RNA sequence: UUUUUUUUUUUUUUUUUUUUUUUUUUUUUUUUUUUUUUUUUUUUUUUUUUUUUUUUUUUUUUUUUUUUUUUUUUUUUUUUUUUUUUUUUUUUUUUUUUUUUUUUUUUUUUUUUUUUUUUUUUUUU
């Protein structure tokens, strides 16, 4: 019954683990990134040095947004980049949590503001909450060589929360489609037929 | 009529008995375990190491979370160690909530916070608090060799409490799919159509 | 007016202030409510499919006099 | 508010310290000493005091800044008046009551939603009720 | 004007239960609107998945048969009164300590008033 050994103190230190986020690429996604990345013309560093600006990218747009988002950066386009984490089955955001925090520390220290912030009719005392890869800034696995302000604070945090509804909100604008049928099932359910009805001017 | 007798309380103290909680894998369990897992090329006292290692796994994936995670511990892929848990019809966490003191031990004198706190929307305060199997954390029967930090602590306990709503919040999210049939039933009622609706603008 | 990328050589009154920011927010509620009044059309045919939903079908019904 | 100084707007001016992500008074905090002493000097009162409804007895502790008349490293060439006086400095803290009631006023609006979430509260929802003729 | 060249069989029931249970012969028409108003108003290009539970516990616990209607208002008064354009954030805590300490089982009701007198007196400056 090696279930019921004691697995004694001394032993358990001597594990020394690592954190396991899963807002990050896996191993060989990060690969896959390489594989697309490295072949869209970035090397070495500049493998993180485009993602980074695809980060940013996303700080302004988002997962498929910044991949629509043209511009070449110091190794390659951002799109042709974005294309090489979709290689990887991942979305930019994915990349973008890893590195969040050093994202977050450029335009920090550069006094950039995201784009968004506009359209989420975030508050201005909210004006550096409008992070979607906020979360990183909590991973513990997130990269971050300096971070020039702690965006991480607990009433950021809180604030963070209601950005999350931001988030939560568009998912169900977008992520609350009603996928009821697969090979154009129509007849069950015609396109565009979950589309909210029109407000009555009535209160009940 | 032997339910009338008086047990006497010298007997009742001759029976020593064990505490059997609910949360951790059956004996028999234990083997199927060993069955996947040692077969899986994992010996003796890699049992427990790799579990292990899966309970850390755990801690910042969840169930199935963690039985997607690679990586080859000292005795295995955590996936395969996985796929041997699974084989003894339980979840990772199961045997996690046996091994949960020992791994948030571990975690916790290496300072490694769960990753999914970022996720969880956890505030600061309750960093250590986003511990799926913070249950283990109070059964009698979970192992436990030292633990740094008593995080059974009661403020912790209601802030795991708290905790329990994000689990409970996920499971209406996951759970609260409607099963509403089997053999492909979707006339009665249609893939998605348990999606909530779309909230309106207007505050009724 | 709060993009920071928008064009700007000096701008009279913030604007951006917060209470209007909010009441910018009740302003996007009018927006709302016009998308739902032409973007909430429902696109449910292409080759003029009236056999499924006829056209128009969507206008809301008339609101009754009682309260339920 | 406009107006040409000896070097520039006061708007432009102001839209400076906007860019250095400051407010105004974060600026006049440091510079609160030298400017109460300029008006001091020439007897200017706030011209808030009336709005504020601040007693006569405390018509110069009407000043957003007068935490700069204590702070050390706030400039100052010299202060005609010592305003920082404890008796001042009590009416400063019933002055900061202003500040605080006016922070409540304002700074005490729920920020409830960010994308116009009116569905769970409606704009202007926070507004006190209308108060009853009843004592309860 | 566009499709074929797209996929199933080899998956499971019968042998499970009712009739013979109740209404008609109960009430309206002959009551009122049209001739009332909009289009020409605005969005897309916004973001998620890869997040977690089951294996947790009850039934076998108790009421009906207890009481009101037949009690009173409308016909009483406001609008036409005033604010915005006023100011904060960027300020600080957690990591501090208790439970395991003691009562119930102690005593009143059934004791007395209303029906007694002022306003119409003076300051601010």
């Amino acid at each position: 019954q090696p279930w019921e050994a004691i697995f004694t103190k001394d032993d358990l230190a001597a594990i020394e683990p690592k954190p396991a986020s899963a807002n990050v690429p896996n191993t060989k996604q990060w690969i896959g990134i390489q594989a697309g990345l490295i072949k869209a013309g970035a090397t070495d560093a500049n493998f993180m040095k485009v993602l980074l600006g695809l980060s940013l990218e996303a700080f302004d747009r988002g997962s498929s947004e910044a991949t629509t988002w043209d511009g070449i950066t110091e190794g390659v386009e951002h799109r042709a980049a974005a294309n090489a984490i979709k290689e990887a089955n991942c979305p930019i955001h994915k990349v973008t949590y890893y590195l969040a925090k050093p994202t977050f520390a450029i335009r920090q220290s550069k006094n950039l503001p995201p784009a968004n912030f506009a359209k989420k009719n975030v508050p201005s005392q909210y004006k550096w909450c409008a992070f979607d890869a906020f979360d990183g800034l909590y991973d513990p696995t997130c990269l971050a060589s300096e971070l020039p302000y702690d965006a991480p604070s607990e009433i950021d945090r809180m604030a963070y929360a209601t950005f999350k509804t931001i988030q939560i909100k568009i998912a169900n604008d977008q992520k609350g489609f009603n996928l009821n049928y697969n090979p154009n099932v129509t007849q069950a359910r015609l396109p565009n037929a979950p589309l909210p009805a029109l407000p009555e001017p009535t209160s009940d």
